[PDB]
Formats: structure tokens, C-alpha cells, sequence
């Protein structure tokens, strides 16, 4: 069972970066053939990615 962290890790191996604008679970990346699992596994779990990606937007570093 994954969680908001796993899904950002799995976009950083791939080369993208998962970030919340405007509390809308947003992604970044220097490629756009990012796998299209993502798209969805994002949309999947947008609501727990955007508390735990917001919530660490909060902080400088951990």
C-alpha cells in the first residue's frame, strides 16, 4: 500500500520533481515523456500527495 512519499520518490528516480500549487498536487520535470503511470497514480492519490507535499513546503529542509 503506497503513500504520498512513495509516489514523490518515484518521480525523482524518473527524473521529475511532484510540488502543490494553489493546493493542487503539481509536478515539474526537464522531460516530458515522464511515464504515464504517474499522471494517474498522482491523480489517484493527489489528496494525501498535496497534505505531505504542502506540508513539507512548510519547512526548510528535513
Amino acid at each position: 500500500m503506497k503513500n504520498a512519499a512513495k509516489i514523490v520518490n518515484e518521480a525523482l528516480n524518473q527524473g521529475i520533481t511532484l510540488f502543490v500549487s494553489d493546493n493542487k498536487l503539481k509536478y515539474k520535470t526537464n522531460r516530458d515523456s515522464i511515464p504515464s503511470e504517474l499522471l494517474e497514480e498522482w491523480k489517484q492519490h493527489k489528496q494525501e500527495l498535496i497534505d505531505f507535499l504542502t506540508q513539507l513546503e512548510s519547512e526548510e529542509e528535513s
